[PDB]
């Protein structure tokens, strides 16, 4: 289908938006080879919204075995079998943190070993 050009404020031909309306989030999609710029109310999966110093946006999330970013380093939910430990995914949880198997995170533990 042939994207229409929606809650814009510069719409382009065979771009799609080139700058969006203030509140919405504009997200870069793929039809037929071609990148369109879209305007969303909400970012969707795989992506978080930011409000950047041009523009609120859609940016992908990058972090390695996370499911849902809060921001470019951090990490709100990981994949399945990974502990959240400040920002980022774990398969286990480092020295000193101990994981919570119901949430899956990893918490202030002991730092003590027996001599």
């Amino acid at each position: 289908t042939n994207p229409i050009c929606k809650g814009c404020l510069s719409c382009s031909k065979d771009n799609g938006c080139l700058r969006c309306q203030p509140k919405l989030f504009f997200y870069l999609r793929r039809e037929g080879m071609r990148q369109y710029g879209e305007c969303l109310q909400s970012c969707p999966p795989g992506y978080y919204g930011v409000r950047g110093p041009d523009m609120n946006r859609c940016s992908r999330c990058r972090i390695e075995n996370c499911d849902s970013c809060f921001s470019r380093d951090f990490c709100i939910k990981c994949k399945s079998g990974f502990y959240s430990h400040k920002g980022q995914c774990f398969e286990e949880c480092p020295e000193g943190f101990a994981p919570l198997d119901d949430t899956m995170v990893c918490v202030d533990g002991t730092k003590h070993h027996h001599h």
